[PDB]
């Protein structure tokens, strides 16, 4: 089972990514590149990318699942990209 | 704790709904009403949605009587 609600905890502006608590004791990491359109609160121009402090809301839940799980020091890298038989 | 992956199993145009195996041995109940247009065809439930598929659902009535759990593609999300 890989899917789960992450609530945003910090949002890290210079490295477009944004901590997410996913129910595990370490929280994830979730770069801009891995959030679907339909989570920003805007239609932003087909050029360059926003601030995601513009995209996502320290409290916002997401539905993430792990990409990369969890490894040494290293919290799991997460996406909103969900991989669904016949989507 | 309250979202899964589910896969259709069956499909009952007389309810107009779909069961899914989310994980459960019940399966659970998804009626068309709960299905998000994201997983409309490019109408019945039965051309929407198809055995083996994959929807996101979570919990909004968890099992009683002899009834699975009531499921919906609505998630529900903090803040949003
Ligand atoms: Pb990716
Ligand atoms: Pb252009």
């Amino acid at each position: 089972a890989n899917i789960y609600k992450g609530k945003i905890t910090r949002i890290e502006p210079s490295l477009e990514a944004a901590f997410v608590d996913y129910g595990a004791e370490r929280h994830g990491f979730l770069p801009l590149k891995e959030i679907a359109r339909e989570y920003f609160p805007a239609n932003y121009s087909a050029h360059g990318r926003p601030n995601i402090k513009d995209v996502l809301r320290e409290g916002q839940e997401v539905i993430v699942q792990i990409d990369k799980e969890e490894r040494g020091n290293k919290g799991a890298a997460l996406t909103t990209f969900i991989s669904l038989a016949g989507s």
